[PDB]
């Protein structure tokens, strides 16, 4: 139910502003796109030490409210609000399990919530809206840390307005 706040204590906007997800551990790393194997284009979301601050995200709810709360189902996307691309989804991928990947479609209510965890926030994935969700963590495979479902081992982030 709480309002999600950024590193300046301000409410996180619904879509209008972009934010960096800054891990609290895993040293300095930022969000990036990578290949999983031999796909042509990098569409897996990873945390990469070489990309700081990383690709910023927008959090989107179809509710008529200009801020985000922990109770809202969210779409999360890279790029501008206007673009169909960059939308996060959870995809079965043999090496990772359930990987966070970008795609170019978006459901009315997205798969995620942002929930307080430790000193920051985690992303939680909901297979079904009436049931408990599954923590998003990191799967280390082929020299990359892939964002993936890893229940009980969440990646904890602070949310920095991109300005």
């Amino acid at each position: 139910s709480s309002v999600v706040v950024d590193t300046n204590g301000q409410p996180v906007s619904n879509g209008a502003d972009a934010y960096y997800l800054v891990p609290v551990s895993h040293g300095h790393a930022g969000l990036a796109l990578a290949k999983i194997g031999n796909e042509a284009e990098p569409r897996a979301v990873v945390l990469d030490p070489h990309h700081r601050p990383g690709l910023p995200v927008r959090f989107e709810s179809p509710l008529r409210i200009n801020i985000i709360k922990e109770s809202y189902f969210l779409n999360i996307k890279f790029g501008p609000s206007s673009s169909d691309s960059g939308v996060w989804d959870v995809i079965q991928q043999d090496p990772i399990g359930l990987a966070v990947k970008v795609t170019d479609t978006k459901s009315l209510l997205g798969p995620f919530k942002v929930e307080k965890e430790g000193e920051g926030y985690k992303i939680v994935y909901y297979p079904e809206r009436g049931q408990t969700g599954l923590d998003i963590g990191l799967v280390h495979r082929n020299d990359k840390y892939y964002l993936a479902v890893k229940d009980g081992e969440p990646c904890v982030f602070k949310i920095r307005k991109a300005t």
